[PDB]
DNA sequence: ATCCTCACACT
DNA sequence: AGTGTGAG
């Protein structure tokens, strides 16, 4: 059991937020750019940089202030508010072209606002039987890595190399063969990215493997506007450097237990424990997962599901702006109940369905995590007053104050959010 | 003073 | 149901 059965690429648009602003405005194209949320504090937080801002070290999270000072000539596009947050409707709606795009393809599955897994399985398949058995060409992958080659006795010149040896070295004749079968898969994806651009303007990155993990890992290996395939034979290679939480789901707690508990560094150095070792050390599940995943195999599959499951509405409000008072409270729960309605209600219509849960979610200054507590209660009406009323009441009693009209402890997130939903 | 959005495992 | 982890 190799892990060679399906066709799976990871497609990801490049610094997506600034490529939208960058089509809306043309002063902004090839600019070192960023988009940039609530301007008031330190000139607002950076969430998408372009690549040419990328050089001079400018990376999401900073402070548009700080910046500045890393690029002076930096320009900002600053995200829609309302209601006092940033709203997200542009980027939502530019991500929609692009998925309905790749849709023409293959059934997708939406990972983010800006990426998508794709199965080709199939698509490779009715290709390769279109294709007799003649050779692919070299002109069909103009924008295709095949990571760990060139090798053995610029930029675009070593790319070339690599392919017309991986290309030099396919077996056309075998419709069963797993390199060739990527490489259908990546023929299909350097299309899939022509049509995204033609048709949106938006440049994308893509990886194309064997499974979703390795897809995902390959798609960051030539950024920006490039596509990587990581054939299964690759993978020894490849992982004998890799640092375990480069691996989608290591980067965490439990990327470092693992580091620490085996004391090791590197993606292949999992191969050397048995199954048990590492189930003993991380759980079964855990421990079976990283046994297949550091010999490159991995069944987790490309869910048909195009949109999300949940639709919730936060904000934070950090440092002295925590709300301290009950019709504070109660005026940010209805401002978020109202752009929860709002795509709530655009949710029955373009999707044709009803969330039946609503649930409230608060943060209470001093506490160290994420959110504090989660309570829920019924979601019957997409009405505003109603939810926040609701909200309200729900959360009403973790107010510790003896006074009606004081909150403490002071409140540094609200969270509403609509669950469970069903045909409509 | 990163700030949202969403998924899923565990209990 | 409520909490915690991980990611774009
Ligand atoms: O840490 C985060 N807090 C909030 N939101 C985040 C965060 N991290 C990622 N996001 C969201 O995920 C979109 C694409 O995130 P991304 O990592 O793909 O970044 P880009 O496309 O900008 O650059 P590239 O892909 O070229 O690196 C970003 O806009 C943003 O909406
Ligand atoms: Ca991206």
């Amino acid at each position: 059991a190799t892990g060679q059965d399906r066709v799976v690429a990871l497609v990801d648009m490049d610094c997506f937020f600034v490529q939208v602003e960058q089509r809306q405005n043309p002063h902004l194209r090839n600019k070192p750019c960023a988009v940039v949320q609530y301007k008031s504090w330190k000139g607002g937080g950076i969430i998408a940089v372009s690549y040419e801002a990328r050089a001079f070290g400018v990376t999401r999270s900073m402070w548009a202030d700080d910046a500045k000072k890393l690029c002076p000539d930096l320009l900002l596009a600053q995200v829609r508010e309302s209601r006092g947050k940033a709203n997200l409707t542009k980027y939502r709606e530019a991500s929609v072209e692009v998925m309905e795009i790749m849709s023409r393809f293959a059934v997708i599955e939406r990972a983010s606002i800006d990426e998508a897994y794709v199965d080709l399985t199939s698509a490779v398949q009715e290709r390769l039987q279109k294709l007799q058995g003649q050779p692919i060409s070299a002109d069909l992958l103009p924008s295709t890595y095949i990571e760990g080659l060139p090798q053995g006795p610029q930029k675009e010149g070593m790319r070339k190399q690599g392919l017309f040896q991986w290309l030099d070295s396919l077996q056309i004749d075998n419709l069963t063969s797993p390199d060739l079968q990527l490489t259908v898969g990546a023929v299909i994806v350097e299309e899939m990215r022509a049509a995204i651009e033609r048709e949106t303007g938006f440049q994308c990155s893509a990886g194309i493997s064997h499974n979703k993990v390795l897809a995902k890992l390959a798609c960051g290996l030539n950024k920006p506007n490039r596509q990587t395939l990581v054939s299964h034979g690759s993978v020894p290679q490849l992982f004998s450097q890799m640092p375990i939480r480069k691996i989608r789901s290591l980067g965490g707690k439990l990327g470092a237990s693992v580091i620490e508990i085996l004391g090791i560094e590197y993606m292949g150095e999992l191969t050397q424990f048995t199954e048990s070792q590492l189930q003993s050390h991380f759980g079964e599940k855990n421990g079976s997962w990283l046994y297949a995943m550091c010999r490159g195999i991995e069944h987790d599959p490309v869910k048909p599901r195009q949109l999300p499951k949940t639709i919730g509405c936060s904000k934070n409000f950090p440092g002295k702006t925590a709300l301290a008072t009950r019709e504070q409270v109660q005026w940010w729960l209805l401002q978020l109940a109202q752009e929860l309605e709002e795509r709530l209600t655009k949710d029955r219509n373009d999707n044709d369905r009803v969330a039946t849960q609503l649930v409230v979610s608060i943060r209470v200054q001093g506490d160290k995590r994420l959110s504090s507590l989660r309570r829920c209660c019924a979601l019957t009406r997409y009405d505003a007053h109603k939810m926040s009323h609701d909200a309200f009441t729900v959360i009403k009693n973790c107010n510790t104050s003896g006074i009606q009209t004081e909150w403490s402890p002071p409140l540094t997130m609200l969270f509403l959010c609509a669950t469970k939903f069903s045909a409509s």
